[PDB]
């Protein structure tokens, strides 16, 4: 129904991810923790790093249990000591669980200078958790140890705000209807993109090109990340549709900034982007549509928030900030609906529409 306690529990800064307040240990130790669907580890600062406001102090927790094991996690790195302790979310469900915690003792280019978060909540599946799949992720522990339903939902909104509804759906956070795409495999939140359209025109590419290796839903990524060939054809079309005004080379690369007079931003010159996702029924698909407001991130000055990806399509904060996303882990599917907080002009709106007939959808995925 409605979970008013959990609404507006997320804070952040443009491009620095969304964090939620969490308690660790007994007595409670408040920490700000990143919300990440692209990783599976629950890890926190445990040593007095210069960038940290606070850190997890294991000596102050009576309910801390040492696992006597080390964990290494590199990025495009941190190193910590494994243990368990009582974890709870103050603006979440009235429950407490004994979850695995990686106390970060040493980190290189992990913590951000000036940021207000002290850790990371990996919400993805065990298979990509470090060191191996035997380390239970937070959410898996939560479901086993309480009567919280195996489901969470995210409403990310363009300092920055949002809502994470743990264990249910808040129906005021979206308009229209939820359309579900299946989770292909339980590691990352993997989905299949079956068609891409720019302002109505199909990109006329093989659907395997959209999902090369894997396509994922990731709150830990800021941009919409398209594969090499897919991204290049997309920019080509956006340039064509917005050839009315001048743009430097670095803009489309994501380097330079484009500005207008306060309220002179021409949204109409920019095309909409539509991603078609595999549906619940055989040969059935549905499309999700994003406005320029989603893929042009404010920094009125803006920045081009679509870039190249080392994998398939990565549906980052750009996509998610337009939609209310339901991570229905119980039924191995991900739901999409128009976000009630998504930024839109009066003329056009972001949409979730269906059903469409798309044949040979299974072929679009990587083998
Ligand atoms: C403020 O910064 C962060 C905010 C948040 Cl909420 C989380 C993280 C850590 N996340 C760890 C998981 C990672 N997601 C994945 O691995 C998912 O898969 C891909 C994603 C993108 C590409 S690519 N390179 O093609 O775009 C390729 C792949 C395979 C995102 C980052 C943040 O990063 C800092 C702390 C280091």
């Amino acid at each position: 129904g409605s979970f008013v306690e959990m609404v507006d529990n997320l804070r952040g800064k443009s491009g620095q991810g969304y964090y939620v307040e969490m308690t660790v240990g007994s007595p409670p130790q408040t920490l700000n923790i990143l919300v990440d669907t692209g990783s599976s580890n629950f890890a926190v600062g445990a040593a007095p790093h210069p960038f940290l406001h606070r850190y997890y102090q294991r000596q102050l927790s009576s309910t801390y249990r040492d696992l006597r094991k080390g964990v290494y996690v590199p990025y495009t790195k941190w190193e910590g000591e494994l243990g368990t302790d009582l974890v709870s979310i103050p603006h979440g469900p009235n429950v407490t669980v004994r979850a695995n915690i990686a106390a970060i003792t040493e980190s290189d280019k992990f913590f951000i200078n000036g940021s207000n978060w002290e850790g990371i909540l990996g919400l993805a599946y065990a298979e990509i958790a470090r060191p191996d799949d035997s380390l239970e992720p937070f959410f898996d522990s939560l479901v086993k140890q309480t009567h919280v339903p195996n489901l969470f939902s995210l409403q990310l909104c363009g300092s920055v705000g949002g809502s994470m509804i743990i264990g249910g759906i808040d129906h005021s956070l979206y308009t229209g209807s939820l359309w579900y795409t299946p989770i292909r495999r339980e590691w990352y939140y993997e989905v299949i993109i079956v068609r891409v359209e720019i302002n109505g025109q199909d990109l006329k590419m093989d659907c395997k090109e959209y999902n090369y290796d894997k396509s994922i839903v990731d709150s830990g990524t800021t941009n919409l990340r398209l594969p090499k060939k897919v991204f290049e054809a997309a920019v080509k079309s956006i340039k064509a549709a917005s050839s009315t005004e001048k743009f430097p080379d670095g803009f489309w690369l994501g380097e330079q900034l484009v500005c207008w007079q306060a309220g002179t931003t021409p949204w109409n010159i920019f095309p909409v982007i539509s991603l078609y996702l595999m549906g619940e029924v055989t040969n059935q698909s549905f499309r999700i549509t994003i406005l320029p407001q989603q893929y042009l991130r404010p920094v009125d000055c803006y920045k081009f928030a679509i870039s190249q990806s080392s994998t398939g399509t990565v549906m980052g904060a750009v996509i998610m900030e337009g939609f209310y996303v339901v991570f229905d882990r119980a039924r191995k599917r991900i739901g999409f609906a128009v976000s009630a907080c998504h930024v839109h002009d009066e003329f056009r709106t972001a949409a979730v529409e269906g059903p469409f007939v798309t044949l040979d959808m299974e072929d679009c995925g990587y083998n």
